């Protein structure tokens, strides 16, 4: 079967861990304990396909440069209450645009904490930075579970069209 190597990336706080927690064990975790890295495996079915993830959560280096060459799709995360976190995107994006020598990269734009009340990034704010990069755009909470699965086998999607 198939094996999609994912990252997870993305400012410390807006939900990498979480939203990794709840993807492979549909688990939402209230606390905030920072990560070093840690990677999970989950066999799953997409569009009819049995296939492996293996995702790799980040910190918010040498070991930045492997992760990102070995890394096939990139979820880029930000979160929807968190202007900062959004501002932040550019240099992911360009981080790993830089370790892959690609313009064309498998990525998904990430809004998380959709479920918070206090919004200081705009869907269309996201949607336009996402249409602007040729990726799709995903509204998340960890904390609910919505978007989750979609995130991830969208970003699996995005590496099938790619190769
Ligand atoms: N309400 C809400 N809270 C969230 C959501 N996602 C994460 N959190 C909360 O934000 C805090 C940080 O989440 P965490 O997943 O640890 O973020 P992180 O980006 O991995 C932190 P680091 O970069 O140090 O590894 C936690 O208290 C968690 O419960 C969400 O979608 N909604
Ligand atoms: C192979 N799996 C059991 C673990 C795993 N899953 C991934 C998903 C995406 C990208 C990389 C990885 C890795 C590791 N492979 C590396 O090159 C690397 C560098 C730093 C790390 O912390 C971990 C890894
Ligand atoms: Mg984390």
């Amino acid at each position: 079967m198939t094996e999609y190597k994912l990252v997870v990336v993305g400012a410390d706080g807006v939900g990498k861990s979480a939203l990794t927690i709840q993807l492979i064990q549909n688990h939402f975790v209230d606390e905030y304990d920072p990560t070093i890295e840690d990677s999970y495996r989950k066999q799953v079915v997409i569009d009819g396909e049995t296939c492996l993830l293996d995702i790799l959560d980040t910190a918010g280096s040498a070991m930045r440069d492997q992760y990102m060459r070995t890394g096939e799709g990139f979820l880029c995360v930000f979160a929807i209450n968190n202007t900062k976190s959004f501002e932040d995107i550019h240099h992911y994006r360009e981080q790993i645009k830089r370790v892959k020598d690609s313009e064309d990269v498998p990525m998904v734009l990430v809004g998380n904490k959709c479920d918070l009340p206090s919004r200081t990034v705009d869907t269309k704010q996201a949607q336009d930075l996402a249409r602007s990069y040729g990726i799709p755009f995903i509204e998340t909470s960890a904390k609910t579970r919505q978007g989750v699965d979609d995130a991830f086998y969208t970003l699996v999607r995005e590496i099938r069209k790619h190769k």
